[PDB]
Protein backbone atom coordinates (compact mmCIF):
# COMPACT_ATOMS: atom_id res chain seq x y z
CA UNK A 1 0.00 0.00 0.00
CA UNK A 2 1.23 3.10 -0.83
CA UNK A 3 -0.49 6.63 0.99
CA UNK A 4 2.72 8.72 -0.59
CA UNK A 5 0.05 9.59 -3.92
CA UNK A 6 -2.58 11.25 -1.82
CA UNK A 7 -0.17 13.23 0.47
CA UNK A 8 1.75 14.57 -2.89
CA UNK A 9 -1.33 15.09 -4.85
CA UNK A 10 -2.63 17.64 -1.97
CA UNK A 11 0.85 19.13 -2.52
CA UNK A 12 0.61 19.31 -6.55
CA UNK A 13 -1.57 22.02 -7.97
CA UNK A 14 -3.99 22.70 -10.53
CA UNK A 15 -1.62 24.62 -12.94
CA UNK A 16 0.38 22.13 -12.67
CA UNK A 17 -1.49 19.26 -14.14
CA UNK A 18 -3.16 21.54 -15.93
CA UNK A 19 0.60 22.20 -18.14
CA UNK A 20 1.19 18.12 -17.65
CA UNK A 21 -2.25 17.57 -19.18
CA UNK A 22 -1.00 19.53 -22.26
CA UNK A 23 2.36 18.08 -22.30
CA UNK A 24 0.68 15.09 -22.30
CA UNK A 25 -1.90 15.83 -25.27
CA UNK A 26 0.75 17.49 -27.41
CA UNK A 27 2.11 13.86 -27.74
CA UNK A 28 -1.10 12.08 -27.89
CA UNK A 29 -2.46 14.31 -30.99
CA UNK A 30 -2.67 10.32 -32.80
CA UNK A 31 -1.15 8.23 -30.63
CA UNK A 32 -2.94 4.23 -30.81
CA UNK A 33 -3.83 3.36 -27.40
CA UNK A 34 -3.29 7.39 -25.81
CA UNK A 35 0.52 7.62 -24.30
CA UNK A 36 4.07 8.74 -25.14
CA UNK A 37 7.08 6.50 -25.28
CA UNK A 38 9.41 5.92 -22.35
CA UNK A 39 12.36 7.46 -24.14
CA UNK A 40 10.60 10.49 -24.80
CA UNK A 41 10.41 11.28 -21.45
CA UNK A 42 13.62 13.26 -21.74
CA UNK A 43 11.72 15.43 -23.80
CA UNK A 44 8.64 16.03 -22.39
CA UNK A 45 11.43 17.33 -18.82
CA UNK A 46 12.82 19.86 -21.11
CA UNK A 47 9.62 21.24 -22.26
CA UNK A 48 7.82 21.11 -18.75
CA UNK A 49 11.29 22.68 -16.92
CA UNK A 50 13.26 20.13 -16.05
CA UNK A 51 17.17 18.63 -17.15
CA UNK A 52 17.94 15.57 -15.91
CA UNK A 53 20.77 13.10 -17.08
CA UNK A 54 19.94 9.52 -19.61
CA UNK A 55 20.77 7.48 -16.34
CA UNK A 56 18.59 9.19 -13.99
CA UNK A 57 15.64 9.50 -15.76
CA UNK A 58 15.50 5.77 -16.54
CA UNK A 59 15.41 5.22 -13.05
CA UNK A 60 12.43 7.46 -12.90
CA UNK A 61 10.82 6.08 -16.10
CA UNK A 62 10.78 2.20 -15.01
CA UNK A 63 9.89 3.65 -11.53
CA UNK A 64 6.89 5.15 -12.71
CA UNK A 65 6.17 2.54 -15.15
CA UNK A 66 3.59 0.85 -13.07
CA UNK A 67 2.56 -1.56 -16.04
CA UNK A 68 6.39 -2.01 -17.72
CA UNK A 69 4.83 -1.95 -20.91
CA UNK A 70 7.11 0.49 -23.04
CA UNK A 71 4.88 3.47 -23.19
CA UNK A 72 4.13 6.46 -20.57
CA UNK A 73 0.63 6.96 -19.93
CA UNK A 74 -0.98 9.92 -17.95
CA UNK A 75 -1.04 7.86 -14.97
CA UNK A 76 2.76 6.96 -15.03
CA UNK A 77 3.19 10.98 -16.31
CA UNK A 78 1.17 11.87 -13.09
CA UNK A 79 3.29 9.85 -10.66
CA UNK A 80 6.46 10.98 -12.02
CA UNK A 81 5.79 13.82 -9.37
CA UNK A 82 4.50 12.44 -6.87
CA UNK A 83 6.83 9.50 -7.23
CA UNK A 84 9.34 12.07 -5.21
CA UNK A 85 7.82 11.01 -1.88
CA UNK A 86 9.08 7.18 -2.16
CA UNK A 87 12.98 7.24 -2.08
CA UNK A 88 12.87 3.35 -1.79
CA UNK A 89 15.79 3.64 0.18
CA1 LIG B 1 3.75 1.88 -19.77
Amino acid sequence: MNDIYKAAVEQLTDEQKNEFKAAFDIFIQDAEDGCISTKELGKVMRMLGQNPTPEELQEMIDEVDEDGSGTVDFDEFLVMMVRCMKDDS
